[PDB]
């Protein structure tokens, strides 16, 4: 059983854009790529092994994809399903030259497939939000509204280390009515939410408020674009995943996990 355990990751990124409360104006955009990771040794068992048994893989749920592009060095020589040979040569070249660079690595990462997932609005989004501002002249009111969506995942997992920034123009004098606590930039003139996780088991099911009002000093405040980070791990949103085909090898981790990229909303 000389089987190379080998490792994958599927890691996607969304961006959307919200358009005050209206669903159908929300822009959505998904990429992501799927990696091979392979262990330190395995030049020694391409030492013994010149002629090695062929990688091959299938992607399911590959029609979630579009604008996929393979390594062109590495890959690409019907609906749901896309098999993959990988070119075992130019594998080999590619891992001697890391690992003659990098020696002291415990894994080589290599990238096989760069892609787009086929999107479909507010629906695709994990985290629904919607902004309001009242804008009075020499006040602002700031209303957040956050939902936790299943719906966007493939498997029901928590959103990690969510962050909420939002410009405050209008020269801010005094904070009021701030809930849940928040952080004033002064330097900045900007306000900052954090909340470490959200999903099902969070408080009211992951559906949320921020709500801030603001004392100022200069005119009335031009609302700005709130600004959102988070990560997860343990779900794609493509629903993609990946088998291997014939003998040789084995999968010892298939790393599933998505992040938040340009994630904005507007009033
Ligand atoms: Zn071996
Ligand atoms: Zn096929
Ligand atoms: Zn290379
Ligand atoms: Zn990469």
């Amino acid at each position: 059983q000389d089987t190379l355990p080998v490792a994958a990751a599927f890691t996607e990124t969304v961006n959307a854009y919200f358009k005050g409360a209206d669903p159908s104006k929300c822009i959505v955009k998904i990429t992501g790529e799927m990696v091979l990771s392979f262990p330190a040794g395995i030049t020694r068992h391409f030492a013994n092994n010149p002629s090695p048994a062929a990688l091959t893989f299938r992607v399911i749920n590959f029609s979630r994809l579009e604008h996929v592009l393979p390594n062109p060095q590495l890959l690409c020589c019907d609906a749901n399903t896309k098999e993959f040979w990988v070119n075992m040569p130019n594998l080999m070249t590619h891992l001697k030259k890391v690992s003659e660079q990098k020696p002291q690595a415990t894994y080589y990462n290599v990238d096989m497939l760069k892609y787009q997932v086929s999107a479909q609005g507010i629906q695709s989004t994990p985290l629904n939000l919607a902004v309001n501002w009242r804008c009075e002249p020499s006040s602002t009111d700031l209303r957040i509204d956050y939902k936790y969506n299943t719906d966007a995942m493939t498997t029901a997992v928590a959103l990690n280390n969510v962050q909420f920034l939002v410009p405050i123009d209008g020269g801010v004098t005094k904070l009021q009515a701030v809930l849940p606590p928040a952080v004033w930039n002064a330097e900045q003139q900007r306000i900052l939410w954090k909340i470490p996780d959200i999903s099902q088991k969070s408080e009211n099911g992951g559906v949320g408020s921020l709500l801030a009002r603001f004392q100022l000093s200069e005119g009335p405040s031009k609302p700005s674009p709130l600004v959102v980070q988070f990560t997860s791990e343990g779900s794609t949103l493509s629903g993609c995943d990946i088998e291997l085909v014939g003998a040789g090898y084995r999968f010892s981790l298939i790393k599933k996990r998505f992040a938040a990229g340009k994630y904005l909303a507007d009033n």
